C-alpha cells in the first residue's frame, strides 16, 4: 500500500516527538517517491538534519531546503525541479501534506504541513499525503512560528525515514 514515512523533529535541541505521514502514491506517484527516498537518504541527500525554517501560525509549517536552509534551496531526487503532478487532493484541513513552490512546475523538496484548511491553495500545490500521527508535534512547531514565519526556536528533523 502507501508509504508510511516518519520525522522525529527536535526544538532547540529537545526533542518534540514523531510526525508520521502517509503518501498517496497511489494518486501521486512521482511527489510521494520523491518525499519518500529524501526522508530515507538513501541518494545520498534528504532531510536528515534540515529544518522548519517558515513557520506561520494558524496557516501552516514550512520545511525540505536541506541545501540553504532557507527557502531558496532544495532538490529533487530528479533534478534541481519536477512538474506539478496533479491537483486532485485538496487543502482539506489540518495535517494536509503538500509541496512548497516558486510558481507553476517548481516542485523541489521543501513541503509544508497545514494547520487549517487552506483552499486558495487548491490548483497550485500539489498535495501529496496527510498526518497519520503526531499532530500534537506539528502544533507545537506551529506554536514557536510567527506572523512573518520566522521561528523562535531552532526546529531541526534530527532523523526521518520510512516505516512501509
Amino acid at each position: 500500500g502507501n508509504p508510511l514515512v516518519y520525522l522525529d523533529v527536535d526544538a532547540n535541541g529537545k526533542p518534540l516527538g514523531r510526525v508520521v505521514l502517509e503518501l498517496k502514491a497511489d494518486v501521486v506517484p512521482k511527489t510521494a517517491e520523491n518525499f519518500r527516498a529524501l526522508c530515507t537518504g538513501e541518494k545520498g541527500f534528504g532531510y536528515k538534519g534540515s529544518t522548519f525554517h517558515r513557520v506561520i501560525p494558524s496557516f501552516m509549517c514550512q520545511a525540505g531546503d536541506f541545501t540553504n536552509h532557507n527557502g531558496t534551496g532544495g532538490k529533487s531526487i530528479y533534478g534541481s525541479r519536477f512538474p506539478d503532478e496533479n491537483f486532485t487532493l485538496k487543502h482539506v484541513g489540518p495535517g494536509v501534506l503538500s509541496m512548497a513552490n516558486a510558481g507553476p512546475n517548481t516542485n523541489g523538496s521543501q513541503f509544508f504541513i497545514c494547520t487549517i484548511k487552506t483552499d486558495w491553495l487548491d490548483g497550485k500545490h500539489v498535495v501529496f499525503g496527510h498526518v497519520i500521527e503526531g499532530m500534537d508535534v506539528v502544533k507545537k512547531i506551529e506554536s514557536f512560528g510567527s506572523k512573518s514565519g520566522r521561528t523562535s526556536k531552532k526546529i531541526v528533523i534530527t532523523d526521518c525515514g520510512q516505516l512501509s
